[PDB]
């Protein structure tokens, strides 16, 4: 007998078509299962195993009906409208160019908004295999964690990355190579997909290979119907019991998540569910009562005590201190920029951020009270003799760095006529010597975050309206958005 | 059989006229697959292959 057949034939079965490999096959085969298993014959040994499993013939036998589809993503997602109305172009597209072609997505947002599941669902439509590959450090494994050549790889993390393009290049992905098991294999069809945050560390040379799509988050609005539709059940039945078990009242849903999560995504969201499902349950066990009623009362009872500030009550007016919606790798934030009095030369030092992009800024905003003076209400004697100090949080990316012009302008002037910044009036807007107000990126991350910790006013460049346009209809109506061209605008409106 | 053959082999083929290289070539060649991957036998283990793609004969006609 003898393993000499144990594998060998399962060898010839009707798996391993291709004969360019075969050859490759017998070859290491007909080997040296002579002698015994000696250091050697531990070897090649198992290079035979990982070559069986790796599909050929076999694939998938895709269906594409968009009527579905679109409307299977509208069954496990909320909102994401425009970002379906884009998954579907990526399809229509696809049905006619027979052929994937190189252009493969990442899906780019605040964790927690979706990317993950997005691509489940784009492959739970196409009725391929899904895996995940995590990239935080190999496609080796991918294949066989799926047996099925015509997949869906979700290259999840590429941006934990400490050169790989090889494997996506639209001219060489067909013929692939692998250390280790070097043979050629072809990628033809096969799904790539990619998540992603901070889009910086991503490669120049990647970035350009892959075609982007941007989950921006949720409005209020938006998260609570996510909660009903969606969150709630699966953790409902996650915790195994009953809809007929526990129910929450809509304002309950509201306050957990305006006083328990300041995110853009919905995770701190679903744990503070589960939150609830496990409480419920313990109850369900012991007390037995069938039903558990979480309400704007009880919260508390479940949950803890209220976690972040949301709205004015607490907050009073402060000096030389603005708040500048910026644009967080993580959504739309709140930070606040703060200036400082102390006697000296007109020589001026900003703290957090080394910052050289915001010296520019900083000392232009600065050289524009330079200018307009006694206009202002300030005693013209001042970058004389005094020293300026500007503190601007890190967070705003790169593109956004120049977006906290106003804010920190608005700032230095609120210091030096000890005046008042508005606590209400969140603002954003770059600026220029003249005192212009300068074009202004993602508006709408911006005053969708502005809204989150509830501002009532937000401030922001005049030449940005047109971009008002798509700002989700539950925000933009919560928000009076005060336009400006030039500072004296923004400070008429942000001082009192 | 050893994978002394799976190179070599390929290497006597038609391809790799030119004998000014192949002096170099089987020179680091028959060196030294004594002893195991050695973090020595892992160096000039590569070398080779690089030498393996080069193109000699195939001249396109334009
Ligand atoms: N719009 C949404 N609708 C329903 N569930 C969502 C939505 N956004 C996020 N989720 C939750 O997250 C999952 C997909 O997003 P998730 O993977 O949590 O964040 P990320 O996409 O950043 O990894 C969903 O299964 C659900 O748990």
């Amino acid at each position: 007998t003898g393993e000499v057949q144990t594998l060998t034939e399962k060898i010839e079965e009707a798996g391993m078509p291709d004969h360019v490999k075969e050859t490759a096959l017998k070859e290491l085969n007909r080997y040296e299962k002579i002698p015994s298993s000696s250091a050697e014959s531990s070897v090649i040994r198992n290079y035979i195993d990982w070559l069986v499993a790796l599909p050929w013939t076999d694939e998938t036998d895709d269906k594409l009906d968009l009527k579905e589809a679109g409307r299977l993503l509208d069954e496990e997602h909320h909102g994401l409208e425009k970002v379906k109305e884009r998954i579907l172009e990526y399809l229509a597209v696809q049905k006619l160019t027979k052929s994937l072609k190189g252009p493969i997505l990442c899906l780019a947002g605040p964790p927690g908004v979706g990317k993950t599941s997005l691509a489940k669902s784009i492959a739970k439509s196409l009725g391929r295999k899904f895996v995940r590959i995590s990239l935080g450090g190999r496609i080796i494994q991918g294949m066989k964690k799926a047996g099925k050549l015509n997949p869906v790889f979700l290259l999840d993390e590429i941006d934990k990355m400490s050169a790989m393009l090889e494997v996506l290049d639209p001219e060489q992905n067909s013929s692939f190579s692998d250390h280790y098991i070097e043979e050629t294999f072809d990628l033809s069809k096969v799904l790539f997909i990619a998540t992603a945050n901070n889009l910086a560390t991503i490669p120049g040379p990647l970035r350009d290979r892959m075609e982007i799509i941007n989950i921006a988050g949720y409005t209020e609005i938006e998260k609570l119907e996510i909660v009903k539709d969606h969150l709630l059940p699966k953790q409902i039945k996650e915790h195994g019991l009953k809809k007929s078990n526990l129910q929450l009242r809509d304002q309950a849903i509201l306050d957990i998540i305006r006083y328990y999560t300041r995110e853009a995504g919905v995770r701190s969201l679903e744990r503070q569910l589960a939150a609830i499902c496990r409480k419920a349950a313990k109850a369900i066990v012991a007390e037995e009562r069938k039903r558990i009623t979480v309400t704007e009362k009880n919260l508390q009872d479940f949950i803890g005590k209220r976690i972040f500030r949301y709205g004015q009550a607490e907050t009073e007016d402060q000096v030389g201190v603005v708040t500048g919606l910026a644009y967080t790798t993580v959504g739309g934030d709140t930070l606040s920029i703060e200036v400082s009095l102390s006697p000296g030369k007109g020589k001026l030092i900003l703290t957090g951020k080394l910052g050289d992009v915001m010296r520019e800024s900083a000392q232009a905003a600065f050289s524009y009270v330079r200018s307009k003076t006694e206009e202002l209400g300030i005693e013209p004697d001042f970058h004389e003799k005094y020293d300026i100090h500007i503190h601007v949080p890190e967070g705003a990316v790169p593109k956004d760095g120049p977006a906290a012009g106003i804010t920190m302008a608005t700032a230095l002037v609120s210091a030096l006529t000890g005046r008042a910044v508005s606590r209400e009036v969140g603002m954003t807007g770059e600026i220029t010597l003249r005192g212009r107000v300068l074009p202004i990126g993602g508006l709408k991350e911006k005053a969708l975050g502005a809204h989150r910790a509830g501002l009532t006013t937000i401030i922001a460049p005049k030449d940005n309206e047109k971009d008002i346009e798509d700002i989700p209809e539950s925000v933009r109506e919560g928000l009076t958005f005060i336009l400006a061209s030039h500072l004296d605008e923004v400070l008429e409106h942000a001082l009192v």
